[PDB]
């Protein structure tokens, strides 16, 4: 799957809130261009005389990762981070100059995202109470990945001692999208896990961090409440339902090539940290069918 890469698979089943620290440092921003910002400042006059309803957002942006070694006692790993905007998006991984960005960052500072804002994305493996993960469909008028399959998400806008309250907005947000897009009441869904961190090549390697969360409603319910909102309360154009049992082999289904890579990054990182037992009981052939 070239389009999706694995930055981080965490253990443990994966990470909760309390055991994750953040750096949020200008240490972390992107490097101004080679030639300057003034080429991102050109591509944002162009859109906006286009598009003038068009208005700047900052994002998070990731620059690394550390985990802690396995099975320690303390924090268990730490996001290095810094800020970035919507428009150095649109000047720098939407670019069609993105791949020569790439290889100046090589070339200049040993580093392939140097000159790239590389906004940090949130995805949910969203579980039923009747064991069933919740995918939608994308509108076919939007600018990426138009048309294709999607998990719940977003891209979190800001605002360990400022870590703790940007780690606890992450983790809020991603709840938050769910809330917002499949219309679910907070109190349906569990205080997420950190699956992993995945990275989309087709967007020159911007990362999202994949989470699990799972609703006490089941999947004819949740359907309900994605509907009750009508065409406006939601920006995807369907919602619909893989039993965990089926999400196993789905790199092997006709759905895979319609998934957009932040969506396989999640359904991969699923498989490989709630999937995948460890153990004798969930082990045993039976429960874990071979091929
Ligand atoms: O947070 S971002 O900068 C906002 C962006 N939205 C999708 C998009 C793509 C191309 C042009 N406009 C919007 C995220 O993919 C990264």
């Amino acid at each position: 799957d070239p389009e999706v890469t694995l930055l981080l698979q965490c253990p443990g089943g994966g990470l909760p809130q309390e055991q994750i620290q953040a750096e949020l440092s200008p240490a972390h921003d992107r490097r101004p261009l080679p030639g300057g910002d003034e080429a991102i400042t050109a591509i944002w006059e162009t859109r906006l005389k286009a598009q003038p309803w068009l208005f700047d957002a900052p994002k998070f942006r990731l620059h690394s990762a550390t985990l802690a070694p396995i099975g320690s006692r303390g924090p268990q790993l730490l996001l290095r981070l810094g800020l970035t905007s919507y428009r150095d998006f649109l000047g720098t991984n939407w670019s069609s100059s993105a791949a020569w960005l790439r290889q100046q960052g090589a070339t200049d500072w040993g580093d392939t995202q140097a000159y790239l804002a590389d906004p940090l994305g949130v995805g949910a493996a969203l579980a039923t109470a009747d064991d069933f993960l919740v995918f939608l469909r994308r509108s076919r008028q939007v600018a990426e990945a138009p048309g294709l399959v999607d998990v719940p998400g977003g891209h979190p806008e800001p605002q360990d001692l400022a870590g703790q309250l940007v780690v606890h907005e992450l983790f809020s947000s991603v709840l938050q999208e769910i809330c917002d897009e499949v219309n679910l009441p907070l109190l349906t869904l569990s205080q997420p896990l950190l699956l992993g961190i995945a990275r989309n090549e087709t967007s020159a390697g911007r990362a999202s961090a994949e989470f699990y969360v799972q609703c006490s409603l089941t999947s004819e319910q949740v359907r309900k409440h994605y509907l009750s909102g009508g065409p406006e309360a939601h920006e995807s154009t369907g919602i619909f339902f893989v039993e965990t049992q089926n999400v196993r082999r789905l790199p092997e289904t006709e759905m895979w090539a319609e998934l957009c890579p932040s969506a396989k990054g999640a359904i991969i990182l699923y498989n490989r940290v709630q999937g995948s037992p460890t153990g004798a009981a969930l082990g045993s052939p039976a429960l874990l069918p071979p091929l």
